[PDB]
C-alpha cells in the first residue's frame, strides 16, 4: 500500500533503489507523474539504474508517449537489463512506431528467451511479413495457432502474408478460420471480397 519505502528513503538519501521501489509502488497506485520524479530522482543518483529507466518508460507506455518509451527503454537495455520483458516492451514500442526494420531484432530475441509467449510471438510475425521475409512470418503466425487457436488475428495476418505470396488458395483457407473464430473479423470479412 505505502509506508516502509518511504522512510527506507530517509538516512539513505544517496540510495537509488529505494526511489525506484517508491516509485513502482506509485505505479501501481496510479500517481504516474509522481512515478517519473522519483525515477528521476534515482537516474540522478545513478545513472545506469536500469530499473528506472524500464519503470518510468512504462509509465510512458500507459500515457501512450511511444517515441519517450522507446527512449527509455532503449536506455535500459543500453544499461544492462536483458530480459524477455524488455526487448517485448521495446519491440513492440518499435513497432507503433512505424520502424519495424527496428522491431525486429528484439521481437525475435523476445520469442527465442519465451517460446511460450503467444503475445511476442504474433507480434514478430507481424513484422516478418511486414519486412518481406514472409515464410518465417507463417512459420510464426503457425506456432500462435498452435499455443493458441483461438487467435483470429493471426489466421487473418496469415491470410494477408499468403496474398503478397501471391496465393489465392490459402490465402481464403485461413481467412476462413478467422472468420469461423470471430464471425465479426471485418477486416477479415473486407479482405476476403478482395
Amino acid at each position: 500500500a505505502a509506508e516502509a519505502f518511504t522512510k527506507a528513503i530517509e538516512e539513505n538519501k544517496e540510495d537509488a533503489i529505494p526511489y525506484i521501489n517508491f516509485a513502482n509502488l506509485l505505479s501501481s497506485v496510479n500517481e504516474l507523474e509522481r512515478a517519473l520524479a522519483f525515477y528521476d530522482k534515482a537516474l540522478e543518483l545513478d545513472s545506469s539504474a536500469a530499473t528506472a529507466y524500464y519503470g518510468a518508460g512504462n509509465v510512458y507506455v500507459v500515457k501512450e508517449m511511444y517515441k519517450e518509451a522507446k527512449d527509455m527503454f532503449e536506455k535500459a537495455l543500453r544499461a544492462g537489463m536483458e530480459n524477455g520483458d524488455l526487448f517485448y516492451m521495446l519491440g513492440t514500442v518499435l513497432v507503433k512506431l512505424e520502424q519495424p526494420k527496428l522491431a525486429l531484432p528484439y521481437l525475435q530475441r523476445a520469442v527465442e528467451l519465451n517460446e511460450n509467449d503467444t503475445e511476442a510471438r504474433f507480434q514478430f510475425g507481424m513484422c516478418l511479413a511486414n519486412e518481406g521475409m514472409l515464410d518465417e512470418a507463417l512459420s510464426q503466425f503457425a506456432a500462435v495457432t498452435e499455443q493458441d487457436p483461438g487467435h483470429a488475428d493471426a489466421f487473418y495476418n496469415a491470410g494477408v502474408t499468403y496474398a503478397y505470396k501471391e496465393n489465392r488458395e490459402k490465402a481464403l483457407e485461413m481467412l476462413d478460420k478467422a472468420i469461423d473464430i470471430q464471425p465479426d473479423h471485418m477486416l477479415a470479412l473486407h479482405a476476403k471480397k478482395l
